[PDB]
């Protein structure tokens, strides 16, 4: 019987007398909560349809959040809830694992600066001019004139080549010539073309050797470095000078040479 | 011996009216918030089976949830369901990973706009202009006019080339001309071609450059910039002069030159 | 002593009684629910021995959960158990990952309709008719006439191209035609070709231009919309007609051309 | 002093007895269970040291149990046996994931029935008659006479191709003929063939197009269908028949042409 | 002040005794299990440092295992020992998973039997006679002499392709022969080579069909059954006699073929 | 009645009193933590928008802590915020896992030496000098001249080559010749020119052997050791000598032969 | 009012004593451990800044361990920090996948000895003689000089190809003659030289059999076992004498002959 010889009724009554409490002041906690971010939100930035599910789901999860903890203050066991919910928080954590790689990767490459605006790097076989570094991606402009937007969680995790970085490059040639030219003189045209070129680094190494015995030509390879600014001019001019001045000296530069075996008359 | 001189029966007794409790708020408010939800859903917009098993699989778990809230209110240990419950829960998570992240990337591609309605665009090797950005894919139509259909989380984790950004872009030409033409006629011939086009923008780069000796040719390149909606015009209208300036001026384009050396008679 | 001044012997035969009746309450609720769920199998659909492990795993599930919530209210420590079924419960829901991505991917097919029944497509590389788009898989019939069951978690992962769905689709030829051809005669030809066929869309684009001076030919392109029902018979006819003017006006259509330069007489 | 004025050392004699009963009832519960288990694989079907094990992680593991709830009952806490206890069962739930994937893509190709056993088929690339579905894997000799092993989770993860299902497929050819070839007289010739033979099926389309101006050919396309089963000796039959016709016709089956421009006497 | 008319001091006293107790006896259960699996390590089988951190690193698992049940005992509050043991311990289960994969696989090809010792496989791309199947991989020797050692859970991941199953096999010829030759005398010599054959089964196929007009030379293929013991010295038998008897009769095998148009005199 | 004959009231009050220290001792402990990390990285070192957001997420995650501590001496369960900040972190911890993989493989790295500052290697097909070893990627000049930044985690993950730790390389070469050339004139030809070079080891290998029997040559291989700075050196001087003596001595570099069947005269 | 007639202020006083003890031999605990570390790493081996963060970070851990049981002996509920304190565990152990399974991989090699020191292997496409296996990785130098560290956990992944397992082994070769060559002629002659080889196992196959009837050549097989260090030499040395006998017995090795049909004068 309720005859209230007992302090367990009074215990009941604060019990739910806290249940109203939490109720309340989570819905008037939710409100202000809700009108502050709204209110910080409109003065610096807003999408619309954004920032409507932004505050929207912060109220559903605070009001959640004392919905559930007002039922666990009465004595409805809630584990199973909190089971559903952190299921769905990991759902929603394993859904924005991309994003917040590539939040991270923007992040370390502000801090470590392997590029910088305005480099021409190459980013797992993409190649041209970096505009920009944003916190999720970087744009990037091509030598075509095309720009490229590429996640950052995708720059780190490959291999970033940087072309601006080293103020000194190398420039490479296969020069093709017959079999019955001569080594020698071959050799000195390409020394002399090389070495009467002024933007040619003499300090450096310059290769004029026979590098492979062909299928129809043997090839001469000449390595030559030039200034990172200076490169391509320096292959253009190089190599039209190569091609004059075997026109001029009698080299020839073979074809796809055959022999033809003649049979059956 | 059951004679009462004990409050833990009183306890008991209090544990089953709250169990029923349980049980009956259950039912009832499982029966609001199922009937909430068709009210709400029928008004929007429903699918008839797909509405049918969102309010079946709501009503079914929300009952779940306060029968084992119930057992565990009256003494029995449900922490072995909770388990089983956790683990279904985090199996229908790793099962919706896709989804939530193409709407991850949804949000993503709306927020930040790499590309918007009716933009010519490269999605990982797939081109065309894009119709509309939805919330797990966006349409796009190529220039074959067939529609493609690019779920956005793999829009994000890969290169997205954008055409129509940079107003501006470059041609690129590999004139192959003989052995025997003359360097210096070729690229004035090509200069003159170049500079008595209008759309082709003379403050950027007009460079023509002797680019390669190949196995039967020797490959001039030639690249101009042009505004981005003149660019396949220039393209054709230039090399279609180029064909007609070198059949006038002797200018021959070789077939693939072959070096025969005759034997046996 | 037990001579019984306390009450802690009444609430160990209390926890005893209490076990007692989980356990009999557990085997009874266990075959009402097996007898339930083996009555609403038996009237849907039932495969025999697929039937007889889904009742026999319910049933063996329920037993386990009464059998450890009793253990755990006598006073035995059951949290291992707790953990090796949550363990169980992971890895069963590792194991159906596929399966449930299949499921959630084929309620987004027919949620959104990127393709229905009767719709020519292309799936990753594979292309024919939609037959029915079902639960886990789409079967679809090739133009071969094979049947192919692709499931629906590769079909959202990958890109899905629509060829029936915009009506209006292109044409492209590469003709390619020998060097002495004239230009202007060629692409009058290919103008008068285009321009007296009734299927060929007259508000869309009509380019006749020169494409390519490639190793033996040069390419022209011709580029034509038509209606996507229309599209293979004006492929057919405007290709005979191509072959069949340019026989009937000399422009001849070249073999692999090649230079030979006879040596060794 | 132990004076024995309290009931707690009563309490902690209750503990130490329900130990040593917790210890007593786990391992005359294991003997039992292991000697069910044992007598109920003999008579089913047992592999010598599989079954041996199987019996001794049972028991070892019912062992492990009921030591850590002794252990837990006397006051010692095991939480970190429990912890451990879980790290290993998750690790042993991962390394079960591919064959539990395998399972339940073997019940899905059961209740599934997207081929049977005796139905030609071809699972990522390969192709063969299926033999038998199990649990596990499906076995299928294919064309050459070799048994091959394939798991079902592959089976289901990518395209599973049905030659056996639809009865009726279509054969088609790639006709190379020259290039002075008159295309009405291969067209009709071709018409004759196809309309001459009986096993072709007349209410389907009978292709015969000009398909491709190649390099040295045209190249006609014809597209027949036939029944499943007279496929390959459909193919066989109007093959032959279209090389004697057209060595009849004289028309002829072109060489790889090539022009050659002599050069240098 | 501690006057003492209370007993929890007589608690903490024996919370003290009690922690000290489980101090001294996980020491002594540690020394004794160290010594067994010392004892049960050396009969057996050890490695001398694989044994030692063996036993290391049970011993140092049951010291920190009772050392935080103390500090749990006595009111440490022990949960982010725990939180970082079960962490460390997920990590090891994450790192041990190829290992106990392979276990698995081994497991279960030892169960099911798709391949045993002594019989031509191939494993993945790998072929070569089943020399043993252990617990984590299989050692087979391949028809050139070197031994290759396969994990098994990439083994159960793949194909398995399995040659001695079957008994009986089939072989398949594409013998290309010239444009002129006869259709009905090619066939007829082939058919009286497969028929004087007597390691072909006769109640099996025997092919002899014009399979492919090719490039140069027009295709047929001939399959014929054989047992798999045979199938080698089947090939090579009839493929010399085909080779004898072509020449015999005439029939002749062609060169690459290509027509040359002369041209530029 | 709130008579107060009961010390549950106390307790409230000293709950409340308990929350309130809690609240404004977790307020200062952030501002003086957030002051004590503010001054230690002002001077150590600080990007000013990334020491912000670090200072500012110690304070909120401070902050946040001492808030839901308070809420749980209350009494108001806190168990669901636990859940999803749990979740939150294991999202973080996620995103954060290739960042400290790279981290550990440094570690790593600069423990074990595969490869120091200043030693030609090769990192999963990249080679170059390698310049410096930091804590997230290496930096590596190549020959070429550019700069290439490698994440460790992928230059552990894969193979090291390492060139520059062997300090004797060996060369290896194919020299072609034709098949009316002598085997014995060019094996000791061989033999003399490798013989009298002075930087070939003599007391490793020296094979001259016939390795082939090529389509239109023999194919010789010659296989030398060299220190690891002369190879390149050696490789040159060897094949230009090769070619001088090859021609002095009348043997012949064959070009791509063919015999050639003439047909309809 | 305070007026001390409750011992519940004693608990208070009594738990801010432990707690202060807690803090008390925390710091003293973790000042001896880090000693004993700190000793015993001098002793062994260290690296200066690793062996600094070792132990400032076991000093970390073990101060924050004993700062939160000290927070959770007070009464603050400390379950948030145990939350982001597991997840960041969790990272770490992400984080440490990779060289954790190189590490268990490593034990594996040791224990299953597939190769050793000094044993010519294959793995994964990296062949090379094993100089030593180690806990993370293997070092091999090839043939050509090179020195590769390998990753055990990519090395078990993977097949193991091991050359010097086997004593026996097998060259094989393709000898193309031309259609005009007698069969049994080149078959004796290629048995006697077979047969005339003293390091040619003669208990094992001698295979010399017609294997493929090629485009210009038919393709005789030879198949010869020899010991595992004899192989290459036997391959050289019977090379050169199937080239010396077929030039002395007349037969011919073939060009790559193309038949030539002549048109248009
Ligand atoms: C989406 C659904 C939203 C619904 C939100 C509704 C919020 C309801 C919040 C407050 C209204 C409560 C009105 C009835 C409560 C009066 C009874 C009472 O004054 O309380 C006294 C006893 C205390 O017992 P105690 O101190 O010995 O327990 C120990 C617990 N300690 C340790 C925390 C103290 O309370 C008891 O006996 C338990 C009495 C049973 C209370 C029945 C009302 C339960 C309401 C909904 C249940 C529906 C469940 C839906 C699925 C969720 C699964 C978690
Ligand atoms: C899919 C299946 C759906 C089934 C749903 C059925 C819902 C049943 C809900 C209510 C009906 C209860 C009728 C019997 C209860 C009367 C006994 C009673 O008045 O209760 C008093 C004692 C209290 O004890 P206490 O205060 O000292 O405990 C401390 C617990 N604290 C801390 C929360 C207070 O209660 C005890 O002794 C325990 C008495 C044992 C109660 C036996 C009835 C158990 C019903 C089903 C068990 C089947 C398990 C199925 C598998 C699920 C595994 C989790
Ligand atoms: C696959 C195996 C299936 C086996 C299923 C068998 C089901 C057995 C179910 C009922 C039979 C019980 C018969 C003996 C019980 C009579 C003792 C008794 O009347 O109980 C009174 C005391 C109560 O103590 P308390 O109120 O102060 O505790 C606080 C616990 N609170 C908070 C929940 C109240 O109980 C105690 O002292 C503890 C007395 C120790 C009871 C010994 C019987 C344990 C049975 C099996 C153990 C084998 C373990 C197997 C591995 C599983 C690991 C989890």
């Amino acid at each position: 019987w309720l005859v209230a010889n007992q302090a367990l009724l009074l215990s009941y009554a604060v019990n739910i007398v806290a249940a109203l409490a939490i109720i309340i002041v989570g819905l008037i906690i939710a409100r202000m909560i809700s009108n502050a971010v709204n209110r910080l939100m409109i003065s610096r930035k807003i999408d619309a349809t954004v920032a409507d599910f932004l505050s929207a789901l912060v109220r559903y999860g605070i009001i959640a959040f004392t919905l559930i903890a007002a039922l666990g203050r009465v004595g409805v066991q809630t584990a199973s809830v909190i089971a559903v919910l952190g299921a769905a928080g990991l759902a929603v954590g394993l859904a924005l694992q991309g994003s917040l790689s590539n939040l991270a990767a923007g992040v370390l490459l502000v801090m470590f600066r392997p590029f910088r605006a305005g480099e021409y790097v190459d980013l797992g076989g993409v190649a041209g001019t970096v505009l920009s570094v944003q916190i999720f991606s970087t744009t990037m402009r091509t030598a075509d004139g095309k720009i490229i937007v590429i996640p950052n969680g995708k720059i780190i995790a490959g291999n970033i080549i940087n072309f601006s970085r080293e103020p000194v490059r190398r420039n490479e040639f296969i020069i093709g010539v017959a079999y019955d030219s001569d080594i020698d003189q071959v050799k000195q045209i390409l020394t002399n073309i090389i070495q009467s070129e002024d933007r040619i680094l003499k300090d450096r190494e310059m290769t004029v050797r026979l590098n492979e015995l062909g299928a129809s030509s043997i090839n001469f390879v000449v390595r030559v470095w030039s200034n990172s600014g200076d490169l391509q001019n320096v292959y253009w001019d190089v190599l039209e000078r190569i091609k004059r001045e075997f026109d001029a000296a009698g080299i020839s530069f073979p074809y796809p040479q055959m022999d033809v075996n003649f049979k059956r008359v």
